[PDB]
């Protein structure tokens, strides 16, 4: 089985090509993980799956989706990961984080609280900032501040310090947090970047922000690492074939300045689009962008099926399989697709407690 | 559905019928459990199940199975599963525990590591006790010493220990291991109990060392928390309705003596037996065991198939389900049965994060 094979970057090797996109739990405190995370991570990754990236986590407070929303700006918010990351090696994942920026999008309530903007005279809201002082609109009426220059040198050193604390913490892989209309994806796209400065205008300013990210982290982030991101790469907003175009030469530019591997995805920048939802609909604009831009690529939506997963690979679609509601599903399903797939020995996806147990069961 | 409906037991109510039966992990060390056991129960715990029963846990060392076995003998033993205790109970599973003395089949190799005696020179390896010097043979072949009155009194008392340390721990249900083969069982059985003086012979004198370890353990475990013992009913040895009548007596006398509820199983005293397995296969003598002692039951084997563990309850057959392996597969088991049997708003078996997003998943 393809979904089985092993895969090296840089100096990582995964056990097979199951990966757990990072998803938003909302159970942080202040920014602080606690045993909600520890639990849940360390699960998936007895799980079988061979690479586990953390659900985006703020690199400053004003950062986080929602008040529930992981954070790591400050030393102690890394420390707490410590513990973790560490139970996630001893499982034979590799643990991998996506440090984030909530942007236009950020001061919202939790998904199952209402999951729209929280109200102005709530204690626990905060004014949210952005390329562009324009509202997303539908559920996420709030006007964001537009970010001065200054602010966009501390968001970038932000980022930095992020991605130091991350590397300290023991991570060996990193996403940047690029994509679903949050403040990476929100200086890309012409919806929600009007500026008329160096980060606005052109398709070298609106890339602005992003490169020099990249950039700023590549400093501190082990070459021996990966280094990736997550990026929507087209809105289904009617500009598609002129999206992808722009998108695919940022991807280029990425992978000259170092990224190992694109998380490619959707943009969610704006509400009025209108997208072809499906099993493994991302498949072909996936394949497209690791073709024209000769990066590797991960991406989501609907892999679940573990046929699916397998016929993308095998058509050199995608490098990893990206599995997401099917682990909150069920936290072993890489032994279920193991077992799908006809996998020799498929209980031993499992540590030995189980495996041993479940051999042919 | 009869297994999504509560079930009160003294001052306890778990959520569903849905029980984890006691699954050994091996993975402590000298008996003192660690982040294996943490987040393979924490994460049962949010599976959804009602209750949620920690592996055989030694009384003493040498009543371990194995060098992996968690044990209970002192209070140092007892604190590590504190936060584990408390993980459960937040995930709204009541957390109960097993109390275990391995007998003539302790000092033995994990499964997957031979699953036999440990060899005379290995350092692992113990001394066995028993009621008589008379090994279990096969891949158990340890003569095990011949237990004094002393030893008698010593192992009730560890019992007693082990049942207020678990009390004193937060465990809500305890279940004394009183089957498959181990000391307790071991006791009753004429196959492997050739005593002559009152702790051997007739039926009330091989009874003994279980009423009266009952009933010591009734002296420091809450009136008001279930207090529950695993049993084997039969060995399927060719004395089966002699050793039924005699089994589902001593049931009568365990409930006369304050047991709340029996997990009926088999015995496993002696090797030479033939046990006919299949799916639920122990829901007709369970059921007789209920009706002729008027004791609720769990049992189990097989009830990972969800109408099987509807049928059950609904027959009258069982009050709780025992699903043991579909929970090492699938921790979220209790989900998948759920939408399965069709309840309502299936994915809220599970905590807000996992269910939000599996709402017509
Ligand atoms: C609970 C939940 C939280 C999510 N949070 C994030 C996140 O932190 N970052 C991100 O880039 N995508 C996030 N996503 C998107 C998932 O990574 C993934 O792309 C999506 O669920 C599609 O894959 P699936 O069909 O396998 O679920 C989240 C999705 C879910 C279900
Ligand atoms: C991994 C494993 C460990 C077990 N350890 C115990 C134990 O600690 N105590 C016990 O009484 N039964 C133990 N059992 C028996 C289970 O509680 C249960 O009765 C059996 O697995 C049948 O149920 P199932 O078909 O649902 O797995 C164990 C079973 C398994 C698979």
């Amino acid at each position: 089985s393809a979904l089985f094979e092993p895969y090296t970057l840089k100096d990582v090797t995964l056990r097979n090509r199951i990966a757990i996109p990072p998803m938003a739990q909302y159970m942080a405190e202040d920014g602080m993980i606690n045993d909600w995370h520890h639990v849940h991570l360390a699960g998936l990754a007895r799980g079988g799956a061979g690479l586990l990236v953390v659900e985006a986590t703020a690199v400053a407070p004003e950062g986080r989706i929602t008040p529930g929303c992981a954070g790591i700006w400050s030393d102690a918010h890394a420390q707490a990961f410590v513990p973790v990351v560490q139970a996630i090696k001893a499982a034979g994942s590799v643990p991998g984080i996506q440090i984030a920026h909530a942007g236009r999008k950020a001061s919202a309530n939790r998904p199952w609280e209402g999951d729209d903007h929280i109200a102005a005279d709530d204690t626990r809201g905060w004014e949210t900032i952005a390329p562009s002082a324009i509202a997303f609109g539908a559920h996420l009426p709030k006007v964001p501040r537009e970010m001065t220059l200054d602010d966009i040198a501390r968001v970038k050193q932000d980022f930095v310090d992020a991605a130091r604390r991350a590397r300290d913490a023991g991570f060996e892989w990193i996403e940047l947090h690029f994509a679903h209309g949050y403040l990476g994806q929100s200086f890309f796209s012409e919806h929600s970047n009007k500026r008329t400065d160096a980060y606005g205008g052109s398709f070298d300013n609106r890339s602005r922000f992003l490169l020099e990210t990249l950039a700023a982290v590549r400093e501190v982030w082990p070459e021996n690492l990966p280094l990736t991101a997550r990026f929507g790469v087209l809105e289904y907003d009617g500009r598609d074939e002129q999206t992808l175009e722009e998108s695919i030469e940022l991807a280029r530019r990425f992978k000259a300045g170092g990224l190992d591997l694109l998380s490619v995805s959707v943009g969610f920048t704006i509400p009025d689009t209108n997208i072809p939802w499906g099993p493994a609909f991302m498949g072909p604009i996936a394949e497209r962008v690791r073709r024209e831009a000769k990066l590797p690529v991960t991406s989501a939506w609907g892999f679940g099926t573990p046929q699916l997963a397998e016929a993308a690979l095998q058509a050199n679609q995608l490098d990893l399989v990206s599995v997401g509601r099917a682990h909150l599903a069920d936290p072993h399903w890489a032994y279920f697709a193991a077992k799908e797939l006809g996998v020799e020995k498929a209980s031993w996806t499992l540590p030995a407690p189980y495996a041993h147990w479940l051999e042919r069961y």
